[PDB]
């Protein structure tokens, strides 16, 4: 248990800021940042609440800090986002995964004064791909469960970029495997320029629920009305 909670840790950001505030060594000072960013009782203490949270599936982008320095100010400079669906899990028909992303986009496009459209090729805003463990970026997948997923803020290149790990089992969500629609949901908000919410109920909450109801919560909506 000590293991998993070391990684997640450094993973996620909260060892290296422990450390930048000279706290350092004992995992006490980390396990508090992360209950607060996670909106969990604030004990300092690896408790059974924090070790729940560790093993809970998630959205693999950091929670403190980003992945890498990245080019300009992280928000797009257009309206139109262009978006190319590079290739495809098997674990869903091709029609229902374009309108898993149709709809996960229309999402945001109510919310937005951004627009979203469908092309095909490299030269897309969004370039949507499905991967296992590495798969090309250097932030390699993990296997089934744990990391589901994983994006990079507006810019160019790999900015802008959504990654789906297939070795999860992707569906809707009703009966088994996790709601690619929620998950695209989720992660096309840190390809609008969203980071992470400590609201639980909130889309951008990093740990993956399932939920019948209309994804976006009002952190989500003033968030981004707080960025465009
Ligand atoms: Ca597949
Ligand atoms: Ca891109
Ligand atoms: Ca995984
Ligand atoms: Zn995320
Ligand atoms: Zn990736």
């Amino acid at each position: 248990d000590r293991q998993l909670a070391e990684e997640y840790l450094y993973r996620y950001g909260y060892t290296r800021v422990a450390e930048m505030r000279g706290e350092s060594k004992s995992l006490g000072p980390a396990l508090l940042l992360l209950q607060k960013q996670l909106s969990l009782p604030e004990t300092g203490e690896l408790d059974s609440a924090t070790l729940k949270a560790m093993r809970t599936p998630r959205c693999g982008v950091p929670d403190l800090g980003r992945f890498q320095t990245f080019e300009g100010d992280l928000k797009w400079h257009h309206h139109n986002i262009t978006y190319w669906i590079q290739n495809y899990s098997e674990d869903l028909p091709r029609a229902v995964i374009d309108d898993a992303f149709a709809r996960a986009f229309a999402l945001w496009s109510a919310v937005t004064p951004l627009t979203f459209t469908r092309v095909y090729s490299r030269d897309a805003d969004i370039v949507i791909q499905f991967g296992v463990a590495e798969h090309g970026d250097g932030y390699p997948f993990d296997g089934k469960d744990g990391l589901l997923a994983h994006a990079f803020p507006p810019g160019p290149g790999i900015q802008g970029d959504a990654h789906f790990d297939d070795d999860e089992l992707w569906s809707l969500g009703k009966g088994q495997g996790y709601s690619l629609f929620l998950v695209a949901a989720h992660e096309f908000g840190h390809a609008l320029g969203l980071d992470h919410s400590s609201v639980p109920e909130a889309l951008m909450y990093p740990m993956y629920r399932f939920t019948e109801g209309p994804p976006l919560h009002k952190d989500d909506v003033n968030g981004i009305r707080h960025l465009y």
